[PDB]
């Protein structure tokens, strides 16, 4: 309790002495080892061989352990790649370092070491100082629950299996990249700001531009501005970035990334290929399995995901279902009232069908599933399905319960596309305040002419969370929206 | 003048007979080749090869051109590889094809073809088709200067240099990448919207989060939230993304990518190594060559940037400037005026120094050069010169007149960075609207200790311009933000 404010005090007046002596900040000492790298290349290595090889290297890091045994110390230092032992003697170091300095130190400071590589009785790779310096003096000893997101920095300090999730994000995606630009396909950056919000329903988050006396939304998602690049003819193109939708932060985040990519001379059917090999691949090169354990669950990114219709699905989940109803508006309509559903004014029976379906099955796709058959009330970015125009060539991919893909055959016929944004602002105008924009640019873009396309978007932060064990996106954004 | 509006009226008529004979917008064809793929792998081969070889492809795209000579016609294709040539005759094509679909389309429209490969008289690559399609009907013919930026497809679609450029800029971010990963450094994601701004000085963009009854920025620099993560560990960061600074749209764009990067147990001389070897690695990569031509210079990035203090480049641009005026708040506020300069109530000497260095030099800065010692005042998370505390061990960056980088040795002493803070505080009650917002988490974080750091923000927006001998940011920005 007390003992705190003392920690506090003691390092602030130690802090005071090291201004007293000179710059207590320095910025000078070089490192040329980290602790992983030290240890891939000498783990293997037994005290004899280091005895001979005799390796000098130079380290730095957070002190996260120190035991002092009289003449003799060892230290345990936390650096980017990991830990590693300092032995820290006094006869070893340069004079009066270990009494004056050294064994002032406290946990949590950034230090710097050199000096020989060995190995400890308990086999343990460990360097022998010949030179230790403070570096930083930690004013703060080392460290609900929801201290880790308000802090961050904290509960990557403390917490190894929160920096391996991180580092594991940063690997996803670099492999992600790494997947797609192997298939030809070029990263681009569309704007953050839109003058016409588009390419999903949402709330948008809306700011004033003070300059041009304007009103611009952050966007919800970047699809119109992507397929404009396929008709300008980069026909293979992705971005991975973030999307705003101003919703609510019921652990969901305002904003989150998601990777969008579009191929030319392709359909849904392509996307889905693409879509198994991506989580194989990233699977078997991320993870070194294609077996996934999630929760109580192994995803086996080795298998075909399931296929459903968006109506078997809503059958698979609620058998008792009478699915001539999903045929009949005032059916349909009582049916998703039945189940808690609110059914908006402007809802049709395209809208509320996949309503039922969000509240009858998503929770149940626990096994990598696509859905497709969305109907075009809900789709009206999608390729109309040839034999029946009431539906679109259109999935969404679930794994976990959760929906992480949303992919399409777009939709390439500009007379159709204004039509069904005219539909949209009909929505609005009737209540629908998530309903989309009509946007004359993108459908001036369609006349010239747009290839036959593929579209998919992937929720990025729900894919990592399913390779790293995460059971809240929380746990795989570094700074996730906290409320006040 | 009028003959547009009978393109417009004989496209929108040859759909309406599309559509009368099935569906007007399919998506099947299916290619196997881009151009660009089948010019480098058989551009080296004559007729006599080709023949024999008698290797067929399948490729799409639009039609560009078109000389239709009785029974037989040559056609040019563009893809996302370039262009390609077909050879289009009535007795190779299935029966009607030729005279009932192919003379009946339009210049612009998306076609696929396949057919076998051969050379013209001309030595150029040809198809010579069996099968060619009508994939989507474009309903406007092939296309101030300002079209290029409201209509960006237009100009990727009519000039090839439009593309070479976002396709360099492709390749200059993935180059970027792999340079920094081949350091170590791992790249990461922090918040687009932020409670409290910070990381640079400028007017931000509000913006209101409906649910929790809360106003948040769109970030102006990710600094203060990258340096949390450097006290957590992750010793070398580093995040390619947008900040938003409400300025004006001055040909300046309100949002642009700003790569910033974090290597701990480092200074800014190891960031001026870095920016060098960064230069000169992308020229050579990229460009082929480290002598890079911008409009009527060639920069050497084979050879070391010119380094100047910020007072040097005062008085080599100024020379006669009496540099004593400098030490002096009165005489710099006079000469800051007389060279029309509106000094503000909150400036001190050290911003009055700054803004003449702005006035005086910043234009002249054509070959690479860094400007160091920037005065505490206007660097407040910047470490402060061991000798001179007025200063800090801050540079900026420049090449063709522009600003193109800032990197400093990173503040790391937690109740300097408070007081700073406190300051920015003051200046802002005293009328600097772009003054720093006070951030505690922030000096929290420092008291939890922060390695010996250095930073660096690059501009990638102008960065782009200089290996693509763009002379307006709006040249290398897909979808530059356009006034009304
Ligand atoms: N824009 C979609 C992803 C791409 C769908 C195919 N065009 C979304 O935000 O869900
Ligand atoms: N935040 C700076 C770039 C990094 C400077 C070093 N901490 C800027 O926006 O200019």
């Amino acid at each position: 309790a007390i003992d705190f404010n003392d920690e506090l005090r003691n390092r602030r007046e130690k802090l005071a002495a090291l201004r007293q002596q000179g710059v207590a900040f320095p910025n000078d000492f070089r490192r040329d080892h980290t602790s992983d790298q030290l240890h891939e290349e000498f783990d293997a290595k037994d005290n004899q061989e280091l005895e001979s090889l005799n390796i000098e290297v130079s380290v730095a890091g957070r002190m996260m352990t120190r035991r002092i045994m009289g003449k003799a110390s060892f230290v345990t230092l936390q650096d980017v790649g990991g830990r590693i032992q300092l032995y820290v003697a006094r006869d070893s170091l340069p004079e009066g370092v270990y009494n004056d300095q050294f064994k002032k130190w406290d946990l949590g400071d950034i230090i710097g070491a050199r000096g020989t590589l060995f190995k400890t009785q308990t086999g343990e790779l460990s360097i022998h100082c010949t030179e230790l310096r403070l570096l930083t003096k930690a004013l703060r000893p080392l460290p609900d629950q929801e201290v880790r997101y308000r802090q961050r920095y904290l509960d990557l300090i403390a917490n190894d299996k929160s920096r391996q999730t991180f580092v594991v994000r940063s690997k996803i995606l670099a492999a992600i990249r790494q997947f797609m630009v192997a298939r030809g396909f070029m990263e681009v950056e569309t704007p953050m700001m839109q003058v016409i919000p588009g390419g999903a329903s949402a709330r948008p988050f809306i700011t004033h531009h003070n300059a041009l006396d304007l009103d611009m939304y952050l966007r919800i998602a970047p699809e119109l501005y992507l397929k404009r690049l396929v008709v300008g003819g980069f026909e293979r193109v992705f971005e991975i970035n973030r999307n705003f939708r101003n919703e609510g932060i019921s652990v969901h985040n305002p904003e989150f990334t998601m990777m969008e990519l579009y191929m030319a001379y392709a359909d849904y059917h392509d996307l889905i290929e693409l879509t198994e090999s991506l989580f194989r691949t990233l699977a078997q090169e991320v993870l070194g399995t294609t077996k996934v354990t999630y929760g109580e669950h192994v995803f086996d990114f080795g298998k075909p995901f399931e296929k459903l219709t968006m109506r078997e699905a809503i059958k698979k989940y609620r058998p008792e279902t009478d699915m001539a109803d999903l045929d009949n508006f005032d059916a349909a309509k009582a049916l998703a009232e039945s189940i808690g559903i609110t059914v908006e004014k402007s809802w049709g029976l395209g809208r509320i069908v996949t309503e039922i379906f969000d509240e009858v099955a998503e929770a149940h796709l626990i096994q990598p599933t696509f859905i497709t058959e969305y109907p075009a009330e809900v789709s009206p970015l999608a390729r109309r399905n040839d034999v029946n125009p009431e539906i679109t060539d259109r999935f969404e991919f679930f794994i976990g319960g959760r929906e992480i893909g949303n992919g399409f055959s777009e939709l390439n016929d500009a007379e159709d596309q204004a039509e069904r944004f005219q539909e949209q602002v009909n929505a609005k105008a009737a209540g629908d305040d998530e309903a989309m924009f009509y946007d004359e640019d993108y459908v001036t873009a369609l006349e010239y002419g747009l290839p036959p396309t593929a579209g998919l978007g992937i929720g990025i932060d729900r894919m990592i969370m399913l390779f790293t064990n995460s059971h809240t996106i929380r746990d795989v954004i570094l700074f996730p929206a906290m409320r006040p």
